[PDB]
């Protein structure tokens, strides 16, 4: 009845709805670290998030995101590979059933327990819609999540999750600071890549970062209580909504540090 990540509808389903799936620039791609290129003309990213608007928190049925308020240029990011300016639109996660998994990128083939990935849209395209049809038009920040101590603001985030359990659920959630979820170092590699999930566009200029952050076993414990089904409907638990590495085809990754 539509995409999903079970036996049925799961990624090696997708390709019959969306021939996308098997192109070219198609993510998420495991990171060789010994063949990545160190590009010295990379410039450091400039993250500025202080003006940042949250509005609202909601279960989408694939996983829960949380939205900005995107009509002005609050919560940017520039700099480093890219040529522009790119405007937050959202943020989500993608995590396991299990603590050994979770992540959609590897490195050097290992998998994290999750990872969070800060959605952008190239601002010379004036809305969200004109970007995805273009080769530059968005910009995703991908932070690692490891299991070990608790991310103190982490928390505002596992505090709400109760109040949307099931798919369409949604509740208001202002004031939260983005600047809580990064590492300390913003080294990163950088590849030209696509959407994770349907409709799988290649549009994005994906920037992985080294340095993950760690997050508390309870923390993690939490997303795993959220639901696929929407309401009244048999109970999904909602695990592993990550899609495996793709090949790398005719594509490098560069790195931001030797
Ligand atoms: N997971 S992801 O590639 O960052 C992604 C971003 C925006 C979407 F609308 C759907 C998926
Ligand atoms: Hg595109
Ligand atoms: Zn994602």
């Amino acid at each position: 009845h539509h995409w999903g990540y079970g036996k049925h509808n799961g990624p090696e389903h997708w390709h019959k709805d969306f021939p996308i799936a098997k192109g070219e620039r198609q993510s998420p791609v495991d990171i060789d670290t010994h063949t990545a290129k160190y590009d010295p003309s990379l410039k450091p990213l400039s993250v500025s998030y202080d003006q940042a608007t949250s509005l609202r928190i909601l279960n989408n049925g694939h996983a829960f995101n949380v939205e900005f308020d995107d009509s002005q240029d609050k919560a940017v990011l520039k700099g480093g590979p890219l040529d522009g300016t790119y405007r937050l639109i959202q943020f989500h996660f993608h995590w396991g059933s299990l603590d050994g998994q979770g992540s959609e990128h590897t490195v050097d083939k290992k998998k994290y327990a999750a990872e969070l990935h800060l959605v952008h849209w190239n601002t010379k395209y004036g809305d969200f819609g004109k970007a995805v049809q273009q080769p530059d038009g968005l910009a995703v920040l991908g932070i690692f999540l490891k299991v070990g101590s608790a991310k103190p603001g982490l928390q505002k985030v596992v505090d709400v999750l109760d109040s949307i359990k099931t798919k369409g659920k949604s509740a208001d959630f202002t004031n939260f600071d983005p600047r809580g979820l990064l590492p300390e170092s913003l080294d990163y590699w950088t590849y030209p890549g696509s959407l994770t999930t349907p409709p799988l566009l290649e549009c994005v200029t994906w920037i992985v970062l080294k340095e993950p952050i760690s997050v508390s076993s309870e923390q993690v414990l939490k997303f795993r209580k959220l639901n696929f089904n929407g309401e009244g409907e048999p109970e999904e638990l909602m695990v592993d909504n990550w899609r495996p590495a793709q090949p790398l085809k005719n594509r490098q990754i560069k790195a931001s540090f030797k």
